[PDB]
């Protein structure tokens, strides 16, 4: 889109709008977007690019983008040609730590993508009524992979008869688990999660064999014990693949 005299103003994800420098005889500034190769055009009381922009598709459809106050959320709609009845919805929200693109159907939000400051990413799925889906990290070097429920996220590797889980909670806290059906004492892996260091220390045969750190930095970080059990050896390692994270639960 272009306007004479007017300011380009950048919108969560991929959109801007253009907002008129000076307000109309009545007050009001004018705003221009193109979405998605179609012109949407409004008037607003706002002077920054907030405000209400439609335009009509070829089909009759009305899209509707709303840009909220502040400039931290849009709402892109379409509807039917009567210009009320929804066909979709889709909501972007960002600020300093993330941006949050929801797509929602019949009221109910079917699909989620967080994409962090870092560039990591929570893509979810196939979302149900119940608020169920699919849940996929993707991460730097790789890709866990696992589920969302209403209550958290829970992402899984599994290693023969050891399972990890990395949980996430609605407030994006982390916390971690292990389950080994190995029942054999010499070498069954148990594991105890200290939510204060973000460190999961697992255990065999009555020692401790390394720390699994989650970092801040949304990365895995591996450090053996000595052979006593005791205290830290060597240097914390990075994760870079799967494989390393399955390598720690043999």
């Amino acid at each position: 889109s272009h306007m004479k005299n007017s300011v380009s103003v950048d919108l969560p994800g991929s959109m801007k709008v253009l907002v008129s420098k000076s307000s109309n005889a009545d007050g009001k500034y004018d705003l221009i977007a193109t979405v998605d190769a179609l012109e949407l055009s409004g008037t607003s009381d706002k002077n920054n690019g907030s405000g209400v922009l439609e335009g009509v598709k070829a089909d009759a459809s009305k899209v509707k983008l709303t840009i909220s106050d502040d400039l931290g959320q849009t709402t892109l709609e379409v509807f039917k040609s009567d210009g009320s009845t929804l066909v979709s919805k889709k909501v972007t929200s960002k600020d300093k730590s993330s941006t949050e693109e929801k797509i929602i159907i019949d009221g109910i939000i079917i699909e989620k993508i967080i994409t962090r400051a870092d560039g990591t990413r929570l893509e979810y799925t196939g979302i149900k009524s119940d608020g169920s889906g699919k849940a996929k990290e993707v991460l730097k070097g790789y890709v866990l992979e696992g589920t969302l429920t209403a209550e958290k996220t829970t992402l899984v590797v599994k290693e023969g008869t050891v399972t990890l889980s990395k949980n996430i909670s609605k407030s994006g806290e982390v916390s971690v688990e292990l389950n080994d059906t190995d029942s054999s004492a010499a070498t069954k892996k148990t594991a105890a999660w200290n939510s204060g260091t973000s460190t999961l220390t697992i255990t065999v045969n009555s020692k401790k064999t390394k720390d699994l750190v989650f970092t801040s930095s949304n990365t895995i970080t591996v450090q053996q014990y000595d052979s006593n059990g005791t205290s830290l050896e060597g240097s914390a390692v990075e994760i870079t693949k799967l494989d390393e994270i399955k390598n720690a639960l043999k």
